[PDB]
């Protein structure tokens, strides 16, 4: 349906790459270097978690648990 767009899956893949980058940018030394990076990765993780939870609950609305 709306969440099964041909390009929305590419958006999800790009989001996964962004999540990989963010988790690669989560170190005590990196945060000490740039606490702004700490805030940025927190916000990115929050957005990605929101999107992935939404798509998971939408997907499970059709297929059984």
């Amino acid at each position: 349906l709306w969440i099964n767009k041909p390009w929305v899956h590419s958006l999800l893949r790009i989001c996964a790459i962004i999540s990989v980058i963010s988790v690669c940018m989560n170190t005590p030394m990196t945060f000490e270097h740039y606490p702004p990076l700490q805030y940025v990765t927190f916000t990115l993780d929050t957005l990605l978690m929101f999107l992935y939870t939404a798509e998971m609950i939408a997907k499970m609305h059709i297929r059984g648990i």
